[PDB]
């Protein structure tokens, strides 16, 4: 996947001179969303789906929350430069147009709007049943960031503290490893803990939207870090320097698919285990770091950057990524 | 579909509230493109997928001009508002990572680019196979248009010249239901006017940045209609006033279509029929528009706005749509 997207990504470094000297040129600093100069600010653009998450919501019936997914994905991606969301369109790709099924659609989008402070300003509704076995929602969001506020994970160094923010759960990544492996064998009513499993793989992603901003407010920050595919590689997209940390227990439906036979070596490549945002701040700022970030939703102090390059390391569990 | 998409559009529109008297405000005037309110200027925003071209292009094995339909749609919508396109970001979900899919893929993307102007800023790359048939291209274009020079078809006046750009071809719309009347009956490698069916339906959308750059520079402009979704249709969504046109002669592909039974009201409201964009000038200003234009690609006095209301009166070919 990264490999066949070499070419896509290589060609489209050579479009960002057509821009250069202009306003729209690309700061092409940082990751997790575009930077565009626009002088005294930045732009950020960024663009992220709900993913086969949609398969279990068409399965049983419940689509009134997957465009809290879909908002969610986008605008935590933009928190992730230092950026304040501002607007999103969506792209709906869908077999058919069902009226009922984009009517509960919609009731999630005015949601996961009003959490995120974001205006939905337009969208394309494709109707393509040769191409699409489903309702794929995904989107494009922007934001702001004013110049040297920007926090692309540059500033992170050895000694620097890493504080976790819990997930609501399974949160837009892994379905297809936890569709493929428990629905055949317990069924989507199949009760784990208290909830139908349909429950815990559709239970929508958490906005983290207020506690960060908040935080980048009040503390120096270093790095900011969306929990998405891969898991805690996505820390390695911030910096080079390594990182030691003791994760959460193993809970809810990622116990369960660990019970199924998948390694936790595997799991923290695949699944957010339980953190679904994580932030960097230098060690003085730690105790105020956690007070913010903790009246808004349980958080963790995961543990420091280290000198030691390029690893990962989970010390409680024995796993390096 | 859009009985479907109203409760989609009214929850989005309960959501401008949220940046109302803030920075990124929706304009909320126009039709092609979202307009968020930047102070001296507004971000016009857009969001177009390619559609089930795509199947032809995998069918034949060439991506390579993929890339050209997606950028094409979203610059051309980008003209509508008078926006000047600026970026664009992707969404690609796919069934595959095939590394020959996505080599040919970012050579038309580098291609359309270069010819609207746009950097290409980034994207999301979505590999699932349970959800796509195929490889789905689509994206989300950013462009800038200051205050004051918003081309909303307001301005638009009866007696006013209606003026078309020729197509390049089928363009992006109609293309599901050209493959399942032709390629059944035909095959795909079927000669039509010394091409084969998989040709002429894969035949890239013309990018109309440059032409229309170039007029809105040199002659007043009331109105800039992208021919897509709705064929002549998208020139009510400009103003309220009627149209008599004469469209030019239904030839190459739009002929084999019309002489395959699909009659002509309807096609004037699917396919672009050989025009790919129109404007809406004052009569004094036709000669030089379409001078000006006519540098670019062959372009055709279509008629003139009238005072029946809501009408558009294809006069040579006895339709109104």
């Amino acid at each position: 996947t990264a490999r066949a997207l070499r070419e896509i990504i290589r060609t489209a470094r050579e479009t960002f001179k057509l821009r250069k000297g202009k306003v729209g040129e690309p700061g092409d600093i940082g990751h997790y969303a575009a930077l565009l100069d626009f002088g005294n600010f930045y732009l950020a653009m960024t663009t992220d789906g709900v993913g086969t998450k949609v398969l279990v919501a068409e399965a049983v019936g419940k689509f009134d929350t997957i465009g809290i997914d879909m908002i969610a994905m986008n605008v935590n991606d933009l928190l992730c430069v230092g950026a304040e969301p501002l607007a999103l369109v969506d792209y709906f790709a869908v077999k058919e147009p069902n009226e009922e099924v984009f009517k509960q659609v919609a009731k999630g989008l005015y949601k996961g709007a009003e959490e995120a402070g974001v205006a939905i300003v337009g969208g394309e509704t494709a109707v393509m049943p040769d191409l699409i076995n489903g309702y794929d929602l995904a989107g494009t969001a922007i934001g702001i960031v004013e110049k040297g506020k920007v926090i692309t994970g540059e500033r992170i160094r050895p000694g620097d503290s890493v504080i976790g923010i819990s997930s609501s759960g399974i949160h837009s990544n892994g379905l297809t490893l936890a569709r493929k492996l428990l629905i055949p064998k317990y069924g989507l009513d199949y009760e784990y803990e208290g909830r139908k499993l349909w429950e815990w793989l559709l239970e929508p992603t958490r906005i983290y939207v207020r506690p960060i901003l908040e935080l980048i407010n009040s503390v120096e920050v270093h790095g900011l870090a969306h929990i998405t595919g891969g898991g805690l590689l996505n820390l390695k997209r911030l910096t080079n320097y390594g990182f030691e940390l003791e994760m959460p227990p193993i809970e809810g439906i990622f116990k369960l698919i660990h019970e199924n036979g998948v390694p936790l070596d595997e799991m923290f490549r695949v699944f957010n285990m339980g953190v679904g945002f994580i932030v960097v701040v230098p060690q003085e700022e730690k105790e105020e770091a956690l007070e913010i970030l903790s009246r808004h939703y349980k958080s963790y102090e995961l543990g420091n950057v280290t000198r030691e390059l390029g690893k990962i390391k989970v010390k409680n569990y024995g796993i390096t990524l």
